[PDB]
């Protein structure tokens, strides 16, 4: 399984979404969540963030999928 944002294999790129959501918001919360995360990066309607193909995420009030693509990042995706 491998990464849309870095190539990395063992990991499953999602998109996030929400109101007053930001990347380190959006990291917090997972974290919050005793996830493990990888690599994340900001893009034109909302967030990539590489979650382990293993995690299965719920956070309250965030919408949270796998991306199909990648597309309209705003920024180059770093750690
Ligand atoms: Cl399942």
């Amino acid at each position: 399984e491998r990464s849309l944002l870095t190539g990395e294999e063992g990991w499953r790129t999602y998109k996030a979404t929400g109101p007053r959501l930001s990347l380190p918001r959006l990291v917090a919360l997972l974290k919050g969540q005793g996830l493990e995360v990888g690599a994340v990066a900001e893009a034109e309607g909302g967030f990539y963030v590489d979650l382990r193909p293993e995690a299965r995420p719920e956070v309250a009030g965030l919408r949270l999928e796998p991306a199909r693509r990648v597309e309209g990042l705003l920024e180059i995706p770093s750690r």
